[PDB]
């Protein structure tokens, strides 16, 4: 509506879209009118709490000097609205839905606290690629957290999976930072693009490993091996680009 | 009647309506002319005492700065006239009916004295919702008292039911006031309407518990639990309305 925050308008658009598509899905599923009304009110109730939490996070990011936290808040609201829509569609009771939303918010806070130092490190070196990698990691962690909360998992298994995912993300971040520093210093955008793409690949691999239930050590080892292979590919690409630049090509 | 106070005209209208419908009921019942005459004279005799007592209460309220007492006197007269009509219809003699009317008046005074501090507290904070809540509680107490007097109950059980009802009304009043203060301060009429409706619901629940014979502690516990549920509902509604206002909707 009129007179709002730049971050709040996007969240309002997301909420309206999710409500419209939830009504569409309820109509497709063929439910009674009272069931549809119950699902709609439950979804609105949960989405308001998710909206409040995400708006608080975005405002906290705005008050500091961290523009990344605004995007993290928007991502958090998007996936909280998705979780609320699925909870309403599944026909869960009000108390169970509220408890699930509370657990989701708490574990998202956990992931945010674990990811903040990486945001500080990325913003210290003024690396857009590192900030993009952190945002991608937060998005993947939000996906995994929402799926696990939907599946009905305890707060310990989810925390262990998040720990394994962060163990993989540490290696992915180190790989991306290494490549990106030399890509920026030598003034070769192809190296930066390679860094971002292969860091995203490493983050995807780490998330897939964490979902399978591996310990953080196994995730670290496998992400390290994949990073070594991608580092060999980077060596080839860097040699090619440097010789393109040196010869005037 | 040409001339008289504002509160007296409404009471006269109530008396005429009750007399007319009592005559209709007597005609429908198929009673002798002498029985109809004795019922009419008994009803008039009891209604005159009820009218005098309620008018005295109304003038007492009018002398001070308490407009609520005028409405409470009108309610007292209405229910006293109803009780007189039932006594006349039941064929009770001139002595048992008079004793029942006297007991009803004494217990109405008891309820009035117990409800006066809540009237003072409501008028101190200038809250129309709390005034309506006190009026509704007085009406429910009048209903219960008239029913118990007609059923032929001693002054001990009636009094115990009265304190049980007042124990429930204390929690109802606290809940309504807690919601109403924040609803008025934030300027959201929906919150005040919700407060009034849920306070009325809590008063109804307290009256139902008192009628069944539950002790005041059980009534207090049940009303407190229902208040917790309605408080969760209020939290949801307040969040929704606050986000409607903040986004310009
Ligand atoms: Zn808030
Ligand atoms: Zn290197
Ligand atoms: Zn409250």
């Amino acid at each position: 509506g009129p007179g709002g925050t730049m971050a709040a308008e996007e969240m309002e658009k997301i909420f309206r879209d999710k409500l419209f598509h939830l009504h569409q899905k309820l109509d497709e599923a063929g439910k009674s009118a009272e069931e549809i009304a119950k699902a709609v009110e439950l979804f609105v109730g949960l989405a308001m709490r998710a909206f409040d939490y995400a708006l608080h996070i975005a405002e906290r990011g705005k008050e500091m000097g961290i523009p990344t936290l605004v995007e993290m808040g928007k991502i958090l609201f998007k996936y909280g609205a998705k979780l609320a829509a699925e909870l309403a569609l599944a026909g869960k009771s009000e108390e169970e839905a509220r408890a699930a939303m509370d657990r989701f918010l708490s574990l998202s806070d956990y992931l945010l606290e674990r990811l903040l130092p990486y945001i500080e490190l990325a913003e210290r070196m003024k690396s857009p690629a590192l900030q993009e990698l952190v945002l991608y990691a937060f998005k993947e962690g939000m996906k995994l957290l929402a799926e696990l909360i939907l599946a009905g998992k305890s707060d310990e298994e989810i925390q262990a999976k998040l720990d394994a995912f962060l163990a993989g993300f540490d290696v992915a971040f180190e790989f991306t930072l290494d490549i990106d520093v030399i890509g920026r210093e030598l003034d070769i955008p192809e190296l930066v693009e390679f860094a971002l793409e292969k860091g995203k690949e490493l983050v995807k691999l780490a998330l897939e490993l964490a979902r399978a239930g591996k310990s953080p050590e196994e995730v670290k080892a496998a992400v390290k091996a994949r990073g070594e292979e991608l580092h060999k590919e980077f060596e080839k690409l860097a040699l090619k680009e440097y010789f393109k630049r040196r010869l005037g090509l």
